């Protein structure tokens, strides 16, 4: 489980081609050391497992993940080359305040960035989400958005804003991203059982 | 507490009946002198108390009444191999969710489906714990920390990803088995919130 | 940080009015020599910080604690006189087993106990949650009450039941306690996460 406050911008080396899979290697600013074999990593939102990690007399920093048909359909992953920047979240440990905001790392889908606007040294960003996710898109809901948490600002009908502050923008992924991109959408978990709930 | 992600693949040794109860040795790489008496450790999901210990490596549990009744358990024999869970230390990090052993019930596997060197799994769980399934919810099979990938009434898939198919008891698993299945308790804690309102 | 399993019965020895607080003299059994001035000690689920020990040469076996204004309003700190027993825990290291579950010792407000029954086994006592409590008080949830960790066995409406084992009746200040005893009241961290996404 995560927080949805990255803490590192990870980015994908090398990519292989697996059965009905990929292999990605990431390097991150994470000391390989404080990572186990089976250890969750948020990779932009998408919780991964840890497969393989850097030999121990190595300088280099870096993990690999497996990401399988579920993820790659899903999500981002299927777009991912070498090269490509990514949010990177440790796992929550025992001991850890929880937070405003959990976030899991199985993502629901996709959302499109459809408009980028300057706000001061803050930018705005629209995004369009899928129907079935629309419910639970809500004004001053929290939602995590390619693993960063962020609170929904405005919503017209499928269409939705987040306004990302001039930190959030230096410590993630968000300071590139523009009109067109497609990012990985977890709702809220909470929300997920009450309305799973509601239908019956 | 736990968090649904396994460490060890335990196999059942001894199976001792007991006054409405079962004696269990479970054979594990787990070190013994990690471990304590009255330590809660997670067997196929199901939360067990460790009663007694030995270089031999082994813990014995006892289950009673009610893991009898509602796990898979009662079905358990020599030889039979087990997903192993230690309880979280301060600090450990909580890599699924929130797994407490508490196993509500048992879900049958209706369709095995490779996916590659991926494996999905569709079950069949009891119409009691349906509304606590959600789509892209988590839920803990045989302990297993698991995304709910799609939900049709009772019936949902989950994805055995190839890492916890090596790792787990996942591997061996086929169409008819039945898995202990213990519901997201942040599930119950909305239901909780429903009834109050 | 601590787990409710309480490891001491402490007596309240003295109570002592100060400035916008109260000072407590705390008889134990634990070791002075072990105990760090600073240190965190949940006092009948309170987390306290340790702000006196015997001098040099006593042979003694306390600890002085200091309430604040929180502590004494949302607590059962307010009622504590000499003679008192309250249930101790050590706070825990890196790396320390959870027997219990995840306590801070931030204590959320006190629950009445309505019901004590003698079912063999174990106790059952009812209890009383306070009304902004009661919607996140769920079936087979943890509660931290007096630092004892305790599972949800049932919930009906405001009232929720609590199973106390002939060990933990021994152990613990629950042996003592009847109906009309206010006990200190700390949610579980889903149940805290799910009162502040509501509120
Ligand atoms: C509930 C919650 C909402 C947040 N909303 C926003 C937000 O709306 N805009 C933003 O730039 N940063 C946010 N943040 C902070 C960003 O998540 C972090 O700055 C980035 O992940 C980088 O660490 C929020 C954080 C939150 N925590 C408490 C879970
Ligand atoms: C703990 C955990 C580990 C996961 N590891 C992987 C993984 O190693 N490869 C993969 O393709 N998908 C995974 N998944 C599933 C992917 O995160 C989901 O398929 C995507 O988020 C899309 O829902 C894992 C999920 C997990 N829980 C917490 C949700
Ligand atoms: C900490 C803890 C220890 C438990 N130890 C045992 C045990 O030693 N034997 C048993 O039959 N059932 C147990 N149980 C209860 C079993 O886990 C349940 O009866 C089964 O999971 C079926 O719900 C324990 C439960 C616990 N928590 C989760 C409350
Ligand atoms: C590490 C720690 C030390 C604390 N020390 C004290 C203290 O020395 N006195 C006090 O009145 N309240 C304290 N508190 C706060 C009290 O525990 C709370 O006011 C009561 O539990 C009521 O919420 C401390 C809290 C702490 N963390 C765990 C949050």
């Amino acid at each position: 489980m995560f927080t949805g406050i990255i803490t590192d911008i990870g980015k994908v080396d090398r990519v292989k081609p697996l059965n009905e899979g990929v292999l990605l290697r990431i390097e991150t600013a994470y000391d390989p050391e404080t990572i186990e074999l089976g250890a969750s990593i948020a990779c932009s939102g998408v919780c991964l497992t840890v497969v393989a990690l850097p030999e121990k007399g190595s300088n280099a920093r870096w993990f690999e993940v497996e990401a399988w048909e579920e993820a790659l359909r899903l999500t981002t992953i299927s777009s991912w080359q070498s090269g490509r920047k990514i949010n990177l979240e440790r796992s929550l440990k025992l001991g850890d305040e929880m937070g405003g905001h959990l976030v899991f790392g199985h993502v629901d889908g996709q959302a499109e960035i459809v408009e980028r606007k300057d706000e001061g040294d803050a930018v705005r960003f629209t995004l369009r989400a899928p129907e079935e996710l629309a419910p639970f898109i809500a004004q001053k809901g929290s939602v995590a958005l390619d693993g960063t948490s962020l609170t929904v600002n405005g919503v017209n009908a499928n269409e939705f804003d987040v306004l990302l502050i001039r930190h959030s923008l230096e410590v993630t992924t968000w300071g590139e991203r523009k009109a067109g991109d497609k990012v990985n959408i977890e709702i809220d978990q909470l929300a997920r059982y009450a309305a799973r709930l509601a239908q019956y």
